[PDB]
């Protein structure tokens, strides 16, 4: 029995894409978000994460759905949020529906384009008081360094950059010496490098080959604690937990820290005609968070800048080499920028029954949560990387609140083999944002306590805003079987919420659904190994509303003009009159800001599905098979004013179509052997495929969606890339003249090929060299069960997929970034030369002769790989031991993440999953334990 | 079982200050024109007078007639407004209570909603709180490992009455119209007063309502290894935070402006605090011995923090549009935390032999973060002993006496309830960015340039404090002795107790010497101060043979007090007492000096035989010489003023008759001083900073030829015999007898209600603080709060309770 919305239906009684996921692995993962936790064990739902030690998730379900924002919407004990879960505790799980499809996911609202994904908590059983307790300390490695080159590699590769000029390579800036010659073969050999001592004349900084990965990278600690205790008798429930759950970056100086808890009751009081209950959560976060771009500052940074100077302060590159900040600063700078999250859940539900069969309810919701944050900024000083002596202070504060109201009456009869369900019930929501801030200027010490905003001197400034929200609605359900063969089902939920135009407030969305039995049929009683097939089919219509707030409203704004804009724009109105010339006394005024339509409308999506159920072999080989088809078909895009419109002209329209269609099966063969074992094998195989079917306007010409400015993104998929076709090197010479009229033409410099075959370079060849949906993505969990012991594995991985790496645009390429001088990765050593023709890696030139910064098939690689997400092995304490402390269960679990991966030759890499600089995964190992009373 | 609670209220404003009208404020300041032998229609207000002389020579006043508006160009029409009913209302209070319990032999729970709202007497003032409770806990493996939970969670709100609304309703004029000729808001003009409009103040204060939400509980783990023997762990959480825009609208009623100043400041705080303890307990029982054993750990830790912005100029003036980021102006940040903590070890020791023999033991030793770590800790030991006398068995010679128990204990217990920073020399920056009254913010910001601003200025720090590096703690030292009883089978009950009680090295903030000058000031452990008194609890209870169950349970007390030592600045500050003219050393915390009045000068000849008094005439107050150097002066004040009651009393009369139930509540204090400062706007046409304010109507009274019998000094204009100073006069009898509360209600009969499934069903009504007695000589309207604070209303409540 599973809770698909407000009602509760059998298992095997579903008609829509309810995917019931098996919770009993959920503390076996070993994380803090369950969602991250999840990272593959169901089929058509894409989740992607960093190391990031609060662990979030990106999640999509069935694939890209919207063009804009696309967040499922989780449901926890009735009331829903749009936002949280790596806050939320995530042990007091008792089960999680995702309600892949439309067709059953309309009932919970037009905003359950996205899917939903219901959560539930535990309760207490009839008649047990049984009490856990969880434990686990764990260890974070580093695992994924990308190679960087150090000082004598960097001389060599600024050499062969120079000699590849022709110039003198001693006349550098920095302080390097080069012996060198010609050999008789005219290619010039480095006989002897030396360095210098000092960096620059005034001897302030030494010279050292320091690591830079080695240097912001720490082992990270990984603590974790839990306890649950339950009740139950025939008239009342409880249930009680608490936690705590400590994690420190692999990076230095970040961390994350929650604490929670969790209240369950309800009280049937006479013989169930009313039944009060509540369910109540407190937690509390405190994160420091890691700056932007410290991967990319990690790798920016030449090796030769040591991390202290000759006293006690930083490093820096003090002339000539490029301007980067010391990343051991910017990590000993952004160490005390906490901030802190409370959060509270509630329900309070009353269920009554008039005569039988016939129940009713009423909730009430409520989700407040609070944010405080104090950000220092701090004066600085490494060589030329300075601040200019400024300190400041912000002392941010947001604040969250909705509530709901809900009250359905159902229905419930069953006379001779026909069975139904009808209900019906009304819905309210109210969400009210805020926040504010503040700021100062100029303070005198320099400590995180010092610096409160009543301590300083300087000027001071103030933020604040806040929005809004509001909805109501009215839904229905039914239910029929008639024979224990022919299920159907029929919603319809009319809905009207706060930010649809005035031309209409409400409105609808239907869904039908039918699945009928194979094996209850009795013309296929012969067929006696099948034990169960079902079909199902389903036609459902919903649509999102998360569109702007303003998008119906013609704002005004006063924008006198304290505010800063560079260049002298300044869309001010304040315009001093009587010729005063002075004093701040001025007259003010209104500027539009943009303006809105009246027929602003939600985004409806037509989602059909076909699915097939199977079981066989007295209950085993279980497992499906669906087939779906959605199509989108009013996406916002906002246009900007046409000319005389002038300022504020930015309208909200809805035009725009996408299509998604794919497969998945899912399978699983749990069955004992003769040898004394146990094994279980679950297993998805899933696919994807997108279409953009219509973009209205030059939208789709300069290209915010798809291909770059150059190329319709019409017919093709969503944020495909078109660019050029890079196919080898000049390797000989009669290649100046083979090519047909290159720009830049020396022997590097990879050729491009003609499409028109006219001399063609240029930008009329390219085409489309980039999409990032795979196809035959898959996933595998295989359980062992030997006696006494217990083994756990996974493997995740999905094949054919392409990416656009950018760590190679900085290891293949001497010049291809803005400024000059920076730290490569350690591939270009072997690059291209004439005493090694052997290598596909260009030239070592030092300035972008032939346009080599061009988005191109050299910059994309095959993204395919297969990793094993997590291993546990445990062993069970026996039971006369066990059971002579007076317990119930023990173990001592070990376990370990992210232990391996295999990848494919076409990727010269460290990480198949994120190529770019996002945060490292870490490799965790795990030494728990589980007590269990 | 369940409860269902719910009440109604309406709340009235009572006791109402009698107060001039527009036609006595003429009268009035003929009068005290006229006393002053000046020409009365030289007011430079509205009003002209037709008077003459009697047979005598004394002055008569024969008609008066009053302008139609206050100024020349007609922009404030004349009144005769009551200010007072003008800015009050009645009251209206709401209150529902449900609460739910379920017991099982492994377990309890509990769960309670509640909702208050009560919108206060004073206009655009009110109050309201939500609340939810759930507490349970769980009894696993032989009930020997126990876990539970408390936890309730409240949101209240508020708007609270401006300071000093009953003191402007009290000094504005009834000529002074609520509203202007525009429609504006009313206010003076031309000659009339310094004062604002007090509706207008209350209805601009209407939007700064705070919201608080504070979040309370614990959970505790207890194990009892075997019998005897149980050991605990608890961790409390206490969690307040306080939002609140305050808005400053523009104002101007008549001369009374603000320029046009806007602006608003978002407020925010936070209150973190946790506690944390461990316990040890054993118990034993051997045939006669009993006895606990506890010995223990406790850690408390706070944390504050507070912060808000503050953004002047709005183009709209309401609380939709006034927020910081919608201020065109000039902008301020302000905000500070702070925080401490307390490590406690402690033992108790109960003994108790024969059930006729207790011995009693306790012993902690206390730290706290506020001093250094030469002073952190002290030791508080405490020791009690009893003596159940009727188990002695030559008592039991004695029907009529069921129990009687004496006991008497010695005891110490630290304090160290000082500011945070009570060590340190602190210097702050204070560059001055926040509201003064009249200049002295004391910033370190300065001009140093002589540019006159427009931009930032240089600034600097400004020590506020001295440091000590020795403060302690502090001790308070309690000796108690008292004795329990019990006649007549357990219908006469009731108890004594007699007290002394001390604080030695008392935590003074201690100001500093005048030369020593910016932030002198240091805490310091220098004073001490006594406290002893008698208490007494009796109560009689009996059923009566025709239906009447009587319950009686009153109580008494009385104490005096006594401050020992002072450091020497403090006593001459006076700070807690004489004034700074005496030092209060041996006399009673917030005991007064003053002048002694002796009547008033009735004939010329008085003046001319009393002490030389500067500004002393026919119709003044004579103050007394008590040098006897043929001088009022300076010098000639003593003790006047202790606000130490004599005894206090609580008596509580409950009946019970026919399924009614009736309850009064009775408080009385007996002997108080109080000060007026009502009296001074009651008695005087000039006792005021500031002239032609609106005054008591007990002055139309006051002492002339015309009327010579009377003790209110004779109206003048000018207060040349300084009768401000403070006095007897101003001392009155505080003393006050009130009905606190009086309840009546009717439960339904079991056998009606038991068949609606109701334990209990009973409806009731009440009145609170519905009447008040109190001395002749008290001249005002409240003894128990005789001038400016929020009136004590009367409430009058119907409700009801259900339970099933």
């Amino acid at each position: 029995v599973v809770v698909t919305g407000y009602t509760t239906q059998r298992k095997a009684d579903l008609t829509g894409a309810v995917s019931v996921v098996k919770v009993d692995e959920i503390q076996k993962q070993g994380e803090n978000n369950p969602v991250k936790a999840l990272q593959g064990r169901v089929p058509g739902m894409n989740i992607t994460a960093d190391g990031n030690p609060s662990g979030s998730a990106t999640v999509r379900i069935r694939g890209i759905g919207t063009l804009n924002n696309n967040d499922p919407l989780y449901i926890i004990d009735g009331v829903p949020t749009k936002a949280g879960m790596h806050e939320l505790n995530g042990n007091d799980i008792e089960s999680i529906q995702v309600l892949k499809d439309a067709a059953s996911a309309s009932i919970y609202g037009s905003r359950a384009a996205n899917g939903v994904i219901i959560i539930t908590t535990k309760q207490g059983k009839k008649g047990q008081i049984k009490i856990n307790f969880d434990a686990s300390v764990s260890a974070s490695m580093y695992q994924s360094k990308m190679n960087v080159l150090n000082t004598e590699q960097y001389g060599r590769a600024m050499w062969q950059a120079y000699v590849n000029d022709g110039e003198n390579p001693n006349g550098n800036a920095l302080g390097y010496a080069y012996n060198w010659g010609y050999n008789a073969d005219g290619n010039p050999v480095l006989y002897g490098m030396t360095l210098s001592k000092y960096l620059d004349s005034k001897n302030t900084m030494p010279v050292a080959d320091t690591d830079w990965f080695d240097e912001i990278t720490r082992t990270g600690v990984i603590q974790q604690y839990n306890l649950s205790v339950s009740n139950g008798s025939e008239k009342g429930s409880s249930f009680f937990s608490l936690g705590y759950y400590k994690n420190l970056g692999v990076i230095k100086d970040t961390d994350f820290d929650r604490f929670s808890a969790r209240m369950n009751s309800d009280y049937k009081l006479i013989d169930d005609i009313l039944t009060i209950g509540q369910h109540f959560t407190l937690n509390r976060t405190s994160e420091v968070q890691a700056p932007g771009g410290i991967i990319e500052t990690a790798l920016d940074i030449p090796s030769a800048i040591p991390v202290y100077a000759s006293d006690g302060s930083w490093g820096g590159p003090v002339g000539g080499w490029p301007d980067r900040r010391n990343p051991r600063a910017v990590l000993e700078y952004n160490k005390d920028n906490r901030y802190t999250y409370w959060r509270m859940f509630g329900d309070a539900y009353v269920n009554l029954t008039p005569f039988k069969g016939f129940n009713l309810r009423s909730t009430f919701g409520l989700d407040y949560a609070n944010k405080q944050a104090r950000y220092f900024t701090y004066p600085y000083q490494e060589g030329t990387q300075t601040n200019n002596g400024k300190s400041a202070v912000e002392a941010k504060q947001e604040h969250w609140t909705k509530w709901m109201w809900n009250a359905i009456a159902t229905y419930q009869l069953e006379v001779g083999k026909h069975r139904g369900d009808v209900m019906i019930g009304m819905e309210l929501n109210r969400e009210d944002d805020s926040h504010f801030s503040g700021y100062k200027e100029d303070f005198s010490i320099l400590t995180p306590d010092y610096m409160w905003p009543d301590a300083g001197s300087g000027t001071a400034q103030a933020y604040g805003a806040g929005e809004g929200y509001s909805l109501v609605s009215f839904f229905g359900k039914m239910n029929y079987s008639y024979a224990d063969r022919y299920l159907l089902s029929l919603t319809l939920r009319r809905d009207g919420s706060s930010r649809f135009g005035k031309n209409h407030r409400y409105a609808t969305f239907p869904s039908v659904s039918l699945g009928w039995r194979i094996t209850q049929e009795n013309f296929m009683k012969e067929l006696t190994w099948l034990d169960d097939l079902k079909l199902r089919a389903s036609w459902g219509q919903t649509g999102n509303q998360e569109i702007s707030n303003l998008a119906r409203y013609t704002i005004y704004a006063p924008n006198y003009g304290t505010t800063d804009s560079f260049g002298g724009q300044s869309y001010g109105t304040a315009y001093d009159i009587t010729g005063s010339n002075g004093g701040g006394v001025l007259p003010s005024g209104f500027k539009r800001n943009q303006i809105g339509n009246d027929n602003i409308k939600w985004e409806t999506t037509t989602q059909t599905n076909v699915g097939i159920d199977f079981s066989l072999f007295k209950q085993s080989l279980y497992g499906s098979l669906e087939y779906y088809y959605k199509k989108a078909t009013d996406i916002l895009t906002e246009m900007a004013g046409v000319g005389v419109l002038g300022e504020g002209g930015s309208r909200w329209i809805n035009s725009g179509a996408m299509k998604n269609q794919g497969f998945e099966f899912n399978l699983g063969y749990r069955n004992k052997t003769a040898f004394g074992l146990t094994y279980d094998l679950n297993g998805n195989i899933s696919t994807y495929r997108n279409e953009i079917l219509e973009l209205p306007e030059t939208v789709a010409a300069n290209g915010k969606f798809g291909g770059n400015g150059v190329k319709s993104v019409v017919g093709h998929t969503y944020g495909a890339q078109v660019g050029y076709i890079a196919d080898g090197i000049f390797k000989s010479q009669d290649e100046v003249d083979n090519h047909a009229t290159q720009e830049g033409a020396a022997v590097g410099r990879i050729r491009y090929r003609d499409i028109d075959h006219n001399g063609v370079i240029d930008e009329r060849d390219q085409n489309w060299i980039y999409d990032p949906t795979p196809s035959f993505s898959y996933g595998l969990n295989i359980y062992l069960e030997y006696k006494n012991f217990d083994l756990t594995m996974f493997w995740q991985g999905v094949q054919g997929v392409d990416i656009i790496s950018d760590v190679k645009k900085k290891s293949d390429f001497w010049s291809a970034s803005n400024v000059g001088f920076l730290n490569k990765g350690t591939r270009l050593l072997n690059a291209w030369s004439p005493t090694n023709p052997n290598s596909d890696i260009p030239a070592l030139t030092r300035s972008d002769t032939n346009n080599e910064q061009r988005v191109s098939t050299y910059f994309v690689e095959n993204g395919s790989f297969l990793k094993l997400r997590n291993i546990q092995l445990g062993y069970t304490v026996p039971a006369v031991i066990s059971k002579k402390m007076r317990m119930d269960r023990l173990r001592f679990y070990c376990s370990a993440q992210n232990l391996l991966t295999i990848k494919s030759k076409n990727f010269t890499g460290e990480d198949p999953e994120n190529p770019n600089f996002s945060y490292p995964i870490p490799v965790n190992i795990t030494f728990g334990l589980n007590i269990g009373f």
